[PDB]
């Protein structure tokens, strides 16, 4: 698969937005969905609704086939931090988790959650692993800033402070991942449970 | 909950067997099954089968009820470092984790395996985690010799060393977890895989 990173460009979700209900592209969406068999080029998640396009570039005004690749909700979220949250879009927190990259993590809460909304008596075993995760939210608190596990702030906050080497940017981020919220996505993962 | 840690006691397991294979404890243990509602108390698996009974205080000279907690076999296997892989008992293989819990870590390879018995699409992210924990073992053996990712020497290496008290205890195992390994344990997994259905 392709590779995450935590993103927090500047005015890149209008154009992420703007593309999306642009009525040109709800027929490129329906290439790119069968390019890659509806399957998250990032986690693996393959579902047949609910499924977004980021660009892996960042450059919104570039459309070439070889850029666009498909992502679930958790992952797309990902390319625009400093919006999670807002009005509406996306929803999660950010956590401190080294043990698991952003992928693992994301292909982890899904089966988690469908495994709490399909009740199998493992929904026992994995609220007690996604609040488990939910509590490293203090300890990015702690590191950052009062409030910084709110990705709406966080986004803000590597935003305010410019880094522009994906390098530095990646060591002084390590170790910090998004966790989707279950409570946002509650329409997209019992939707899932029956498509399947 | 209660407070998960990983324990190389002298030798609990040999009377913790001897335990386990008695009629007059076979009565009452399912009232300590009842009680529990079938629920480890240390990472919180539900299942009626293969569940086992472990001691808290680590003493089985005391056997009140109060004491006698139901643990899951991952979370059971973590009291007695010293026989993983010891007259076939359990199995799994110790690993340097930074932030994550023995019962977190416990909790979480149910999750895995029920993606890797049950491949309803998930056995490569659920192969791949597993493989990046199995990975720590050398951190380990970095830090205490070649071979001591095994638990079964590095539990007797720390008894031959007089590791009798609790604080030493909890430092020279700091940032250490006992993975299950999920070959030594697929018959327990099939057998909770299959009856975990919905209805
Ligand atoms: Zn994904
Ligand atoms: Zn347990």
């Amino acid at each position: 698969r392709c590779e995450l990173k935590l993103i927090a460009s500047p005015g890149s979700w209008r154009l992420y937005s703007a593309r999306k209900i642009d009525e040109r592209f709800k027929s490129y969406e329906q290439k790119i969905f069968q390019r890659d068999r509806y399957t998250c080029q990032f986690c693996g998640f393959q579902a047949r609704l609910y499924q977004d396009i980021v660009n892996l570039d960042g450059d919104y005004t570039n459309n070439r086939l070889s850029n666009l690749v498909t992502a679930c909700c958790f992952c797309a979220q990902c390319f625009f931090v400093e919006s999670v949250g807002v009005g509406g879009y996306g929803g999660g927190t950010l956590i401190y988790l080294p043990e698991l990259t952003q992928a693992e993590l994301n292909s982890l809460c899904h089966v988690l959650f469908c495994a709490i909304t399909n009740d199998t008596g493992y929904k026992s075993s994995a609220q007690n692993i996604y609040r488990s995760f939910k509590f490293r939210s203090q300890i990015v608190e702690e590191k950052f800033g009062e409030g910084t596990s709110d990705p709406a702030i966080f986004g803000q906050l590597m935003i305010d402070s410019g880094v522009n080497s994906e390098e530095i940017r990646e060591k002084l981020f390590k170790n910090i991942r998004l966790l989707p919220s279950r409570a946002k996505f509650r329409k997209q993962i019992e939707k899932w449970a029956a498509s399947a």
